[PDB]
């Protein structure tokens, strides 16, 4: 007897019962759900492309460990009674609604936004789940984080490589267990007055990031450090416990004061810049340049 | 009244008559055509992929202005009686036969080889039609041209950007009205003693081209000059007529001597190399560097 179900038609609603632990909705159209009786032992629920219906007054089974929202979903969620055992939550492309007053279940460990998520709302007043370990943002998120109470359970914080996030972070208070921080394309802010968590092992910067490292100090635990095409600042005071570094061919600074023991140095070959040609040009012709 | 036909089968030959001005031999048709009576006012003829049959003993109508050969066509043509009004001839990929005794009709203006044409035969003894204006070579053509009798009607000479053509050209007799010369990837020979035509407006060089321009004089008619990635020679005596120039980011020379009256200086960015960061790296760490 079957325990998985994909309700494509309106006919398939007669097919759901309490033996269904895996459910999929919204394959072909925005199926309304306000008056559906959910299976008592539902473990996974996936909302497909077309689904967009309010949920603030829908009681999902507390059995639900995994919930995925689809392309079209965009509704307020600050009023929702989340399942008690929800651990994994994924949000779709079109969802952009305030969550600053949401009541997370303390069982949530992973929160992921879609790669190109429209999500751009303030989060400085949020109460994170005490079990949150992984938080992944999308393309369009750009809000300050200097006054966010990160839970001590947080180990991984990731922005999409094409994130437009660019805010000051010098007054951020990181948790003591945060292992991985990954910034995106647009982040370029001073980091001299940042106290990184002593448990930090992986730190990744993006394209636009180019800041000085003369008054910076990194944790003794740092082992993986990557840089972007625009980073052209000297590296003298890197921690001697560093293991892997990554830089680009746009880097034109001396590397005599780098730590030993580095088991990998990755250089990323990028398309070269133009200054070395424009500088050796006649002044009256520098305005006549086309950069391809 | 249909005046257009595509022949795919032996049966379709019965659809031939004198009303057909546009004829196409189907992709799968590979049959002898020595005994075909061709439409009297045939204007355009196209052979598709699989056609490979002798044509020396075929008399195509004199009204045929546009003629095209397909992928598989590879047959001797030096004995062919070409139409009195042929203007546009195209050869396919697999065509590779001598053309030095061809007897072109004086109406031929345009001769094109397919992009990857295997055509590689000497042409120094050829008699060009007095109306040839545009001649385009393919990939594999590499034969001397210094002793070629070019017709004074030739305006455009092009090698494919991937051409393996690499021969001396310092003794070539360029026609007076030649206006566009484009060289391919592999051309790399001195041009110090080349007498460029006084009507030349466009000259393009390819990737491998790296020859000095100290003792070079270009016409006061030249407007467009292009160089490739390997070009790293100083440019101190370009004509004051030049309007557009193209270079790459691999150009490590000063350009203070560029002409005024330039309207556009195109700089193409290429993938940078790694040595400029390795030669400034701690000696004991250079071993473990990984290049991507």
């Amino acid at each position: 007897g079957s325990m998985t179900l994909v309700i494509k038609t309106n006919e398939d609603l007669n097919k759901l019962n309490d033996n269904i632990h895996t459910l999929t909705i919204g394959a072909n159209f925005n199926q309304p759900i306000e008056h559906i009786k959910w299976p008592k032992l539902l473990t996974t629920l996936t909302f497909e492309w077309y689904f967009d219906q309010p949920i603030e007054n829908v009681k999902l089974p507390d059995s639900l460990t995994t919930l995925t929202f689809g392309y079209s979903f965009n509704q307020p969620i600050e009023k929702v009674k989340w399942p008690k055992t929800l651990a994994f939550l994924t949000f779709g492309y079109k969802f952009n609604k305030p969550i600053e007053k949401v009541k997370w279940p303390d069982s949530l460990t992973t929160l992921i936004f879609e790669e190109n998520s429209l999500f751009d709302q303030s989060i400085e007043k949020i109460k994170w789940s005490n079990s949150l370990t992984t938080l992944i943002f999308g393309w369009n998120f750009n809000q300050p984080i200097e006054n966010v109470e990160w839970p001590e359970s947080l180990t991984t914080l990731v922005f999409n490589e094409d994130s437009i996030f660019n805010q000051p972070i010098e007054n951020v208070k990181w948790p003591k267990l945060l292992k991985t921080i990954i910034f995106g394309c647009h982040f370029n802010h001073p980091i001299e007055n940042v106290k990184w968590p002593g448990s930090l092992t992986t730190l990744i910067f993006g394209d636009d990031f180019n800041q000085p490292f003369e008054n910076v100090i990194l944790p003794k635990s740092l082992t993986n450090l990557t840089f972007g095409p625009n980073f052209n600042q000297p590296l003298n005071f890197l921690p001697e416990s560093l293991k892997n570094i990554t830089i680009t061919t746009n880097y034109q600074q001396n590397l005599y004061n780098l730590p030993s023991s580095l088991n990998c140095i990755k250089i990323i070959s990028y398309k070269r810049t133009y200054e070395h040609i424009v500088n050796v040009l006649p002044e009256h012709l520098k305005k006549k340049v086309i950069k391809i």
